[PDB]
């Protein structure tokens, strides 16, 4: 799954973010991300609580085979774009690794 891959980067992106996939249906609709123990992510320019992540780097994470490139490519990145739906509309964030 997405969320135990993302345990292996040497960011410890599961200490600033809780991830759950959100199912309906037949469907993945995206990943409702939370502050993990550490909040400092979450602010006005920045993400906030309950955003569904839908994009990482421009690629789909709804669709499965495109969602695992994605993740495979985070590895040597060093800035990654995050586009999650807030609200009905559609926001990017960017993060310096
Ligand atoms: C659903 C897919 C979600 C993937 C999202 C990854 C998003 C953000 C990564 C945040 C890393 C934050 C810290 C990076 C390491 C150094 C920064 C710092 O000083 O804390």
């Amino acid at each position: 799954p997405l969320v135990k891959r993302l345990r292996e980067q040497p960011q410890n992106i599961l200490t600033y973010l809780s991830i759950s996939p959100v199912l309906s249906g037949d469907k993945l609709l995206g990943y409702r991300l939370n502050p993990g123990k550490d909040a400092s992510l979450f602010r006005q320019s920045g993400l906030q609580a309950n955003d569904l992540a839908i994009a990482l780097n421009g690629i789909d994470l709804r669709d499965q085979e495109q969602a695992q490139q994605a993740l495979q490519n985070l590895a040597d990145m060093t800035e990654i774009t995050l586009t999650v739906e807030r609200e009905g509309q559609r926001h990017d964030i960017a993060f310096a690794l």
